[PDB]
């Protein structure tokens, strides 16, 4: 019955509180998702002035319930099945030759709004490296991530890689480890192995003086 909450377009609220090497910050984002088409459009603002890390490093942390699951895979959509009570999403993101993020989020409906509320801690970063030194290009690469059931925890897990282009032509690796567990006691769908394919486009608002990110995302589930 959770899948029936996602017909049409659903408003989204994202709130992130972060601390990276003691540099604290907050992000607020709002937008909407169209699960039928797997389409997300959001705009994010740093509410604490200047974001101390590059915007592309926060894309994955900043709502997989909006993935388009094909009809023959609808029995493998854990994310919608956990709604409206929601799920916890936890990650470790390790930046090669630099520090790492630890994130804990709750994704659930609050009224008619799908909310993603996140806490982030970043540790062991180089003050002069690619992240705290703001040396990453303002763009994003397409990505694929394998999803497997975590039958004991009644949830799912995923390990996948993100590649961030660096201003010197090199590529900054961000290795993601993910696990999701339902918040509620109700039954949920545990999936067979599959993958989620994501396409991203970042842009800026021409008349926006705040530090911000405009994001368009397509997410699609696929079989092998």
């Amino acid at each position: 019955k959770g899948e029936e909450l996602f017909t049409g377009v659903v408003p989204i609220l994202v709130e992130l509180d972060g601390d990276v090497n003691g540099h604290k910050f907050s992000v607020r984002g709002e937008g909407e998702g169209d699960a039928t088409n797997g389409k997300l459009t959001l705009k994010f603002i740093c509410t604490t002035g200047k974001l101390p890390v590059p915007w592309p490093t926060l894309v994955t942390t900043l709502v997989l319930c909006f993935a388009r699951y094909p009809d023959h895979m609808k029995q493998h959509d854990f994310f919608k099945s956990a709604m409206p009570e929601g799920y916890v999403q936890e990650r470790t993101i390790s930046f090669k030759d630099d520090g790492y993020y630890k994130t804990r989020a709750e994704v659930k409906f609050e009224g008619d709004t799908l909310v993603n509320r996140i806490e982030l801690k970043g540790i062991d970063f180089k003050e002069d490296g690619n992240i705290l030194g703001h040396k990453l290009e303002y763009n994003f690469n397409s990505s694929n991530a394998y999803i497997t059931a975590d039958k004991q925890k009644n949830g799912i897990k995923s390990n996948f890689k993100i590649r961030h282009n660096v201003e010197d032509g090199s590529v900054q690796l961000a290795d993601h480890y993910q696990q999701n567990t339902p918040i509620g006691d109700g039954p949920v769908l545990l999936p067979d192995n599959h993958y989620l394919s994501t396409q991203n486009a970042l842009s800026k608002d021409p008349n926006e003086k705040r530090d911000h990110m405009v994001l368009l995302e397509f997410v699609t589930a696929a079989g092998i």
